[PDB]
């Protein structure tokens, strides 16, 4: 029974531009002073659970001290130095790090500024590693219909220049491909694939195209075809990487290894920006043995040693979890404390996987309404579209989870009533 | 005799910018870094005549730089900036409205100098479509220019690509003055596509990665007239340049002009991580924002990172601190006097220095393997690339210390030549 109305900085309203607004915006933003464990605190000192982890990244909560302790050893070394001819210890071991957990093959790291920036990298590196191959007119890619890479203008192309699509996976994460599906998918490589550079998607978890989870049969299936037709297959790992699907990596639901493979975001602990792309040694020796040698991208900042300092804690953490029972754990209650969202009417389904869980409503959910709900239930959750959705961090207690959880269904249950 | 430290893990594993891998060249593995040093894993101080690609303005380990990482992390690194801010992101927009060209009004934070020239492009086509100038949808730039290495900032440096327009690179020169027929080609360039243009992207008076050339403020003084007349907009990218670099605050105030769009990054944090900014107008921001597409259509999950806005606060402190126009003009005096002398060697082309950017173009392309081996002796780190040795040292560089990087810098490339 309440709202509550949050006060508005004047200069943000009319001069910083957010993600998803307008400037100014219709409503404004609610102003952070701090954050602890899986806290955000408000200027005037309301703190609030973040389901979002601050969009998929801050999954060992706020202000670790691990991670900030992790920080402040590199910076009394150095921030940052230039990549230019120039290495430095926090590259090399996190590259060590990251090689002893990926999937199988992958052997060869290009460092990023951004998830978005990584995409770029991994779409150039598969055109380069054609055209070394004498395979010139694969000069293409290809994804599903329900996809998402980042913001930049070659990620977008093929997010939902002209690329190729196939169906959007069918829904449903325990659900078996069918004959028709399978000659579909197989007889569109069997048309396209000599067209065809790469084809990239996000394993099991598709996210901003829509939050859909589908069946690693799909990814086998698209292994095995990239194989028998000579396409790179390109696992954009930036979100479902570091145990979100309740696997280390997504791709390991399918027992499969894909040519190149971006991470970002839970990378750093969702400290700071930063991102890699991975690849395996043929593509690096084929291009490096080419005409063209050189991989043709160099971000300023690329290797922050702060970046691979911070990442290096962050994966030390996410192994010291047991990482599989913690996201099992997790899923086992947001999908026992969540299922009863299926009674009220406008609520079209709950489905949940590892440290994911969604509410689909029938209609687009009406944001100020819902957030003028929020901070009265002690909870922060960035609903888009049809979707309510939480990505809460690997840290949360039971108790936690628990409040989380029933504070978001209160929330739901209320908003419906508008 | 130095023996410097190099890394089997790095040599076959990690790519490094524009690199082959595994490379014909080891890269020295630095420990640490202090001042306007780097320092090898052996011990080795180097003086880094690059600044780390421009943008370690204050040196390095810089006690305020340090002091305002540690504040900003006891409070969040990181909070998302989807329906949130914070006073980090308050403070920086109110430090940089107070010292940008006038006009600039709306800030969008980006998390490196590529996304925020994607994001000035985006800008751009979406403003034109919704002044209902839809065919006002492509770019043009000068021959010789770069703005980051993403697909769309590839497009406007010099199928699947999109195609853009190019102008003659500007006249080498920052002295010089512009010839009627300079005058004319530019204007009949505007006459022939600007119903085509949504925008002309340029780099204000130093165009760097493209050959390090300076250029008349009155080559940007006819640009700006033009695109005025003829409804373009003009879009500065000082990623480079801001903060000092061409002996101004901004590189447009050199011109005494003001940009649509405006570009920042590198220098911005002090060079201690990646983040960057672009700016517009408020015609802009409201022209888009009351449009049936009314929101900017970019948003990196980084977004207004607080701690990058807490370091950024405290380079930009450190540099109004700075007299930048004194201190960039003492620079260009030494640097042009200890380095002239190079125009008398065989392989020299020419020198030419402008506020806190020295270049030594060299008739043939730098042979980076030989060019190498005399670096670590000399006690400087440089990095040419092209026919270019050039240095863009620190603001915080002491008078004797730059004359130490300058005077190395002279034997290191009369030793290159003979031995080439
Ligand atoms: C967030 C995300 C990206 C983009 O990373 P940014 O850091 O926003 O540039 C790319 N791909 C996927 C799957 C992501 O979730
Ligand atoms: C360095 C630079 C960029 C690119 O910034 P990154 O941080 O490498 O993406 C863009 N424009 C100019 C003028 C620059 O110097």
């Amino acid at each position: 029974g309440h709202m509550t109305t949050v006060s508005t900085n004047d200069f943000d309203q009319q001069h910083l531009w957010h993600p998803y607004a307008s400037l100014p915006p219709t409503y404004p933003n609610i102003v952070i002073d701090r954050a602890e464990g899986i806290y955000i605190v408000t200027e005037d000192g309301t703190r609030l659970i973040d389901g979002m982890s601050s969009w998929w990244a801050s999954v060992h909560g706020y202000n670790h001290p691990k991670l900030n302790a992790a920080m402040i050893e590199q910076l009394g070394k150095m921030a940052h130095v230039m990549f230019g001819g120039l290495t430095h210890q926090p590259a090399i071991d996190l590259g060590k790090k990251l090689l002893s957990i990926v999937p199988a093959g992958l052997d060869a790291i290009f460092y990023a500024d951004s998830g978005s920036i990584a995409v770029e990298v991994a779409l150039k590196m598969a055109l380069q590693y054609q055209i070394a191959a004498k395979r010139p007119s694969k000069c293409q890619f290809a994804s599903t219909h329900s996809g998402y890479y980042g913001d930049t203008w070659h990620a977008m192309s093929v997010c939902d220049p002209m690329q190729h699509f196939v169906a959007a996976p069918p829904m449903g994460f325990e659900r078996d491909l069918t004959q028709s599906e399978r000659e579909a998918l197989t007889e569109f490589f069997v048309k396209n694939s000599d067209k065809l550079a790469g084809f990239i998607i996000e394993p099991i978890i598709q996210g901003a195209g829509g939050m859909r989870f589908y069946s690693p049969q799909y990814l086998q299936l698209l292994r095995k075809l990239c194989d028998e037709y000579d396409v790179l297959l390109i696992a954009d790992e930036i979100a479902t990487g570091f145990g979100r699907s309740g696997k280390l990596f997504a791709c390991e639901h399918a027992a499969i290894s894909p040519d190149i493979m971006t991470i970002g975001k839970a990378l750093t602990g969702g400290y700071m920006t930063f991102a890699a792309t991975l690849s395996t040694r043929e593509i690096a020796d084929t291009i490096s043995q080419s005409d063209y040698p050189a991989l043709m991208h160099g971000p300023t900042f690329m290797g922050n040693p702060l970046a691979c300092a911070v990442a290096c804690a962050s994966i030390d953490l996410i192994v010291s979890y047991d990482i599989e029972a913690r996201t099992e754990n997790m899923q086992a209650i947001m999908n026992e404390q969540l299922a009863p969202a299926v009674s009220l009417e406008g609520v079209k389904e709950v489905r949940c996987l590892g440290a994911v869980a969604v509410i689909e409503l029938n209609e687009a959910v009406d944001m100020p309404i819902f957030q003028t709900l929020l901070i009265n239930n002690g909870i922060w959750v960035r609903p888009f579209g049809k979707l309510v959705y939480i990505m809460p961090p690997y840290v949360i207690t039971d108790d936690e989870l628990t409040t989380l959880c029933q504070a978001l269904l209160k929330v739901v249950s209320s908003y419906l009533t508008r």
